[PDB]
This record gives C-alpha cells, structure tokens and sequence, in this order.
C-alpha cells in the first residue's frame, strides 16, 4: 500500500476529526477536515488511515489514546498515514 507522512506546523487546531480504533475495531481514520486548514493543506484526505503519531504505532490505540496523543502534541504534529482515499 501507498504510505505519505505529514509534519503540520502548529499551533492547533490542526483541522480535522477521527474516527475509529481499537474500541471500534476498525482503523483510525481521517473523517472530516476543516477548509483551509493545516491537515487539509498538508494534502491529508478524508478516508486515509493514521499508522503512527509521533514515532508511536497508533493501530491499536483506542480513540482517546490517538486523540490525547495528537493533542499532546506541542510545536509540529508529525504523523504517518495510509492512502486510503484512491477510489
């Protein structure tokens, strides 16, 4: 599969929402981007699943836990995703 990474300068918000996880048993995924903003710009699409955060496989972290570590992030958000969006 067809991986990209993002380094989004903060500070937050960082424009977008998740969904999934382990408590949904299915991967997190980008769900909703803000217009204009930094997700969005940075060329993340609705769809693509999240590998990693910072370094941290994110594939079985519950949502909280993917959610507390992108908001635990200071000064850039760096994450690793997965194409998902190429119909």
């Amino acid at each position: 599969m067809s991986n990209y990474s993002v380094s989004l300068v903060g500070p937050a918000p960082w424009g977008f929402r998740l969904q999934g996880g382990k408590d949904f048993n299915m991967p997190l995924t980008i769900s909703s981007l803000k217009d204009g903003g930094k997700a969005a710009q940075a060329n993340v699409r609705i769809g693509d699943v999240v590998l990693s955060i910072d370094g941290i496989n994110a594939q079985g972290m519950t949502h909280l836990e993917a959610q507390n570590k992108i908001k635990g992030c200071t000064g850039s958000l760096n994450m690793t995703l997965q194409r998902e969006s190429d119909l």
